[PDB]
């Protein structure tokens, strides 16, 4: 409790799943949040169900839409203040090897998941500068960032791409003292509606030769550490890498 | 607050620096902890300075001491009742290059920083598996066990030993379904007494071709990722490594 | 010599520096060779300044045109016979940290560096399995995919986003018996023609803080790992990253 | 051919499997070699076997002996001239988890893999160092100083210790312009006479879930590289890891 006092949050596809995990862990440790998703009828359902307007509210929004994503900045400014923290959540995938994988499947999730995140970045960076806000940026990464699946291509090359533009971005603004830390987290597998809809999917996913802890996680196992990273507690803490994957990437 | 309730931790070399602040943090989250070291004087003093014999004493202890090791582990049971935390922190540093390491330099360094924490991850898996106390043992590495420094050379040998051999505990326990995780910790430059003894260490640490961020940290910023660890939060964490540098190796 | 007998490769972005190099030494080891580039007055001067047509021809491509590969696989497979090797080596930079980079700065990098190299990686495998070719892509990184910089974020993100899609084709060629290995490249500073049209850069380079040789590397130095990787030696190495940087991921 | 012409190399445990596989190639492309073993019956063959005594010799010499390795270096400058080349292969594995170690066995394994390794990096830097030799130290790690195996805790260690302590030395030589380079190879699982003797290992090793390729490499997959390190071919490279593994570390 109280471990985000004074925070104003941005949340990508905040509706469901991990991004509503984070966003309810948020809202209980005093920070304001402003969820995204494509649904309005499902987002303001989600916001009403973790809190009031004064605390959470709900913002139609696709990240891959660079003109919304300056909505949406001026939008959670209006409702909550300067924001401090933003969670690039957002994240599709398809699954195709690199060889099967169409120009426009290659296209749409690099929209989302590649310029998505670039584009909140940037823009973080340029609203959240110099304002002694103990701002922090929280890209979301994967397992699927540091090895490769041979059924993930373009999702892997996204994921990849993330975790190394985030240091840059982490570097250039420690360099300028800018007072805004960057950083990925790396989930590995996670029980979310999506896993529940396909059958066979957990188990298949919590076979020891996958998940050494034979079984998956659960979306508060990413909130918890997106409240260490967005709090003050992590003020030394910038262009790193958070795995939390059941020890995936450890053998 | 309340983060660690229940829990019965371990932390060597906790009398002073980084160490006591875990110590501290441990306490002030609901912790029971044994704090050890090498000075009773130092020691006694230091559990004094955090709280009362209910919540925190020291036990005189060189981590190289296998034997002891036992000892320590029986007084800390006798004191709390059974441990399910175990803080491997204690360490020490030769200032020269592999070229200029005396044999008697790399064993006695080797003694502490890597036979010692053997000792104390061999026994903590033995003494904690099975006994659903949500087990963690937190060994302490260091961004020089991800990148060479000239002049750390057996240093260097004995963190990366520590990174990768956590890594076989962590798969061991969780095939096993020990409930016991173990994870490593990679400070970077850190303010503690030490450094103030070694004029113009602290202004060549934070040069930003070191330290991009332009200073070092303090003993709260490992205390505070080390909190997460030992928590029931990071119950779907091991085998990783958890990095605060300060941008350090993000370069 | 005759390290190379019997492969036939295809080098993106061959007619200067690098890419000339690696092109050199693959025909000085008995490969058949196609090399592209921009401007054709440049790569047919390029290819006679090396060899005969019998052994290496210059094809007028930019790698982000996803038809012209298609043209350029049947151009070399009717001069030189089926495709054995593909560097994707072609690559452009722009000097701008996130916070600055314009979308379409954004967009045009990732076009070559990216999308360029995932339509050769594509068509490479469609086209170069199970044909008992002892096969090889190699794609050229940098040590930017390894670590940032916080004046090249579009790059850091293209070279991190190649790094692992990689892995994903590596796995899937080897899981599926395909005889394709891939594996990626990541060279530290190299003097090229470029570099020496920046007055200051190879000095700046060559600080000790940045390569601890105290000198940048020659376009050699790549020329020959990408030998052994197009090379039957290295057979049993797929997915993998091969460093030649002088020392500066070490640090 | 002549890829390492007037290389005076010392190989460790070169009298079986991957060594003798090295010390072949080396032979083969013009170097002039001293091979060690712990059985003068053994060595003396081994050596016979590949060349002449003007070619390669035999040195008895357990590598966890200090004392013996000047003895060494002594008795390969009288053979040969100046040593150029040291390959630090001799290694031994223990098939316990950290928990099942004992001390004993700990002590043992550190001895040979880790000392040893020490020993002959420190003195090979001291004899190579600033006599234009063109100088590389091969340390042989694995992929066990990548990641975990529950029942590898010891051999993790010290693949793991070796690894780093490796750039340690990378650095003080380069940053010296001593003309030292030093690397690490690592090796997945190769097949050899040992595990020839242990029905049913090679089939477990092959297991696509292991190896993605399907198979195990042979003792030429290490021989290969390490020719590349060896020669000038590599003389950019240094403080750096290569991994020939059949795709174990890319998933
Ligand atoms: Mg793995
Ligand atoms: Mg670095």
């Amino acid at each position: 409790s109280n471990r985000l006092d004074g925070k104003v949050a941005i949340i990508t596809g905040g509706t469901l799943g991990i991004g509503l995990a984070i966003a309810t862990k948020f809202v209980e440790e005093g920070a304001k949040v402003m969820i995204t998703g494509r649904h309005s009828d499902v987002g303001e359902k989600a916001a009403k169900s973790v809190g009031t307007p004064d605390q959470i509210q709900f913002f139609q929004h696709d990240s891959s839409d660079e003109d919304g994503w300056t909505k949406l900045f001026d939008a959670t400014e209006k409702a909550f203040g300067p924001v401090s923290t933003l969670v690039n959540n957002a994240g599709i995938a398809v699954n195709k090897s690199v060889e099967e994988t169409t120009t426009a499947e290659w296209r749409k999730l690099l929209a989302v998941n590649l310029d998505g995140v670039f584009f909140g970045t940037r823009l973080g960076i340029q609203r959240m500068k110099n304002k002694g806000l103990g701002a922090s940026i929280i890209n979301m990464s994967s397992i699927e960032g540091f090895v490769g699946d041979p059924s993930l291509g373009a999702y892997n090359a996204s994921k990849g791409a993330v975790r190394i533009m985030s240091k840059s971005a982490a570097l250039d603004c420690a360099l300028k003292d800018y007072d805004v830390r960057v950083n990925t987290v790396h989930p590995g597998y996670i029980k979310t509606p999506l896993v529940d809809d396909l059958p066979g999917a957990e188990e298949a996913m919590s076979q020891r030769t996958k998940t050494p802890m034979g079984h998956i996680g659960e979306p508060n196992d990413i909130a918890y550490i997106c409240v260490y990273l967005a709090s003050n507690e992590s003020k030394f803490a910038t262009g790193s890498e958070f795995v939390v994957d059941g020890g995936y990437t450890a053998q």
